[PDB]
């Protein structure tokens, strides 16, 4: 199988620390180090590469009613231009993977997707699509193009003031998930107020060549992502920017306690069931779902409810030392009711953190449990996300 | 959830000397014994009560198009009444399943499927007709039929006069697949020339009320499913027939070489990639692939055969004592290649036996190789299946 790697690898090969395999691309985990990076975003700036997330866009008279079958959520809602969080779920009520979906008007929709995901996502629709079309024609175009785009998340406190300097818009004035088209010394790109920190940000959708393109003929110098990011560090440095790599981005997700494709949710393609998991009822992600309209999955989570959804994810922070990770057993008055989905070592709070996917009646806050690290039991209590005071941290933070 | 158990569970209740849960039924494993139920069906015939396997029925003008997209062999060449062995495919080329597809005639088909996908299946082609139906009106009705009809397996090298005396008919005469409307004693069935033994028999589907069907108002006594059961043991007896239960399933099919579902072939859902795995190129099943037409998963088996398919199954039986069973590992040439899928002890030749997915370069007959039984290697050969010898048995035995 081919490397994937984002259009500005060589960047980043020649800047950060560590450069290791993730998602099947080599992408940058720190520069600096994970908890400068981290720290910056929380208290200054920070910018991201994630030109390794996926992009599939749909164009067609025919494409909001198919996104509304596939997908959870109402794709209808969101205005042009601006975007819906939304599940694709497969057969069974199963996540095949946690989507950010935008409504670009002129019937085309673009969905942002994880990077271990896009393949699998790719194919599903475009199956979907011949499916139907064996049958009858449509007026739908289904473009993959995750390695067409470079997409950069500039995140933290001053991300704002930064975004004003550079293309002198106010991101407090557009509402989470609305974007516009903006442009940087001659250079366009789309811009949408989120990200995946839990502090206010942007983040900047540039078409360009790759030079690191699966197509050899549409390969190229990447002149224009390179530029921007170079733009973004040069106008971020009055305000103590950092090139942060993947391990900040994983620290920072998780003090805020989102999930993470492939570690909290998951499709598992279960034998001998109706109903696959991990479902969005056991997720705690049901807000994504719009109840009044049909598509896949849906009667797998109506039996879900009939019958209970027997385990739930659940936020927890170590009381003892050691960093929980992935697969570790967690246990609760002696009796094992879980494993570990995701861990790390907060910077913040300087102990581990992390959520497990345990048996429901666990799944609540103030729970003492215990976390079997390398064959000791150490320490945690369930919590409230986000690890960090609200006040003091995150988008919210008081004034 | 309640436990699923077939029509006549009650006879097997009465008659088996171990019945045991698994996977959701409450099933008969063996009547006399595994090892006397496996030579009954090498040296005589043995009946095997396999209503727990799914059945699907399709019907509508518009069946045979929606069959051909989602599975890989040609739908469209079995005359009525025969089937093809056809696999099932996610969207990246993994299987979702193996199954048989009848074609009934006048534009139905009846698909045979694994008593561990047929909800999965159900699903699946449920959801893949919605999504059409967004789109254009289509005759296709699509039935979960698995607890209405009730299958028994007829094996052995008597089970041809076995049928002789009991339908007046000769399978030697019947294609393999081949199938027909039969009668016995007023009760109209239908009867296919197939089997998972390696043996020569037929197999019969019976639509009978289920006193265990999942739906309490269609549940009544399965007289006809009954009359047939014992008819047959009743005509079987001059034979030398056994009543066989699960655990001689699987060594009569492990014997004879064939893949399990949920064992050998299986979808994993594989994150960050293009080709999921197991694929049909994996398991050694591309005879069941019709090229020429397009279908659900083509795409990804075309790009793995660029790539190469990195992992295939093979055979192998024990030189050493030990049983080889699911999950040990596997070693040749000083390296670890592999791990089982199946194991077990040949009541026939009373040596381990087994299947198991190795580096494919290993993936060949005469290769000396070592599994890990118990903390010791365990000296084996791969072999080319079956692992009897077909001169003295299966279906192709020439005394």
């Amino acid at each position: 199988q081919m490397v994937k790697r984002v259009h500005i690898f060589d960047w980043h090969k020649e800047h950060a620390r560590k450069i290791e395999e993730f998602a099947g691309w080599e992408m940058p985990i720190w520069y600096s180090s994970i908890k400068e990076e981290h720290l910056a975003v929380r208290n200054a700036v920070g910018i991201f590469d994630v030109s390794h997330m996926g992009e599939i866009v749909f164009r067609g008279k025919d494409a909001l009613k198919f996104l509304q079958y596939v997908t959870t959520n109402d794709i209808s809602k969101p205005p042009a231009i601006s975007g819906t969080y939304t599940l694709v779920l497969n057969e069974r009520g199963a996540i095949k993977d946690e989507t950010l979906v935008f409504n670009m008007g002129n019937n085309e929709y673009l969905m942002i997707c994880d990077s271990d995901a896009f393949e699998k996502l790719y194919a599903w629709f475009t199956y979907l699509k011949r499916t139907i079309e064996q049958f009858t024609k449509l007026d739908l175009e289904i473009e993959l193009k995750t390695y067409d785009i470079a997409m950069f998340a500039v995140q933290g406190p001053k991300a704002r003031d930064l975004a004003k300097d550079l293309f002198g818009i106010d991101i407090n004035e557009m509402w989470w998930f609305q974007a516009r088209w903006v442009e940087l010394d001659g250079i366009k790109m789309l811009l949408s107020r989120s990200g995946y920190t839990g502090e206010n940000g942007f983040e900047v959708y540039i078409e360009d060549a790759n030079p690191y393109h699966p197509d050899e003929s549409k390969r190229g110098e990447p002149e224009k992502a390179l530029h921007v990011w170079e733009r973004i560090l040069e106008e971020g440095k009055k305000y103590g920017i950092k090139p942060c790599g993947l391990g900040a981005r994983d620290t920072l997700r998780l003090e805020a306690g989102y999930t993470l494709y492939g570690n909290e949710t998951k499709e598992l393609q279960l034998l001998s069931t109706d109903i696959d998991e991990v479902t969005p009822l056991q997720a705690n992600l049901e807000f994504a779902i719009y109840w009044d309209k049909d598509f896949i999955g849906k009667d797998a989570l109506l039996k879900q409810k009939e019958r209970g959804v027997g385990r739930k994810l659940v936020h927890f922070k170590m009381i003892d030392k050691g960093i929980p990770r992935e697969g570790y057993k967690v246990y609760a008055n002696g009796e094992m009711i879980g494993e570990v989905t995701s861990g790390t070592l907060s910077p913040l709070l300087n102990v581990g953190i992390g959520i497990a996917f345990v048996k429901e009646e666990y799944a609540k806050p103030g729970i003492e449990i215990e976390v079997e690290i390398r064959g000791q039991r150490k320490k945690a209590v369930t919590v409230t996300p986000p690890f960090y005071d609200p006040k003091k941290y995150g988008l919210f933070r008081e004034t």
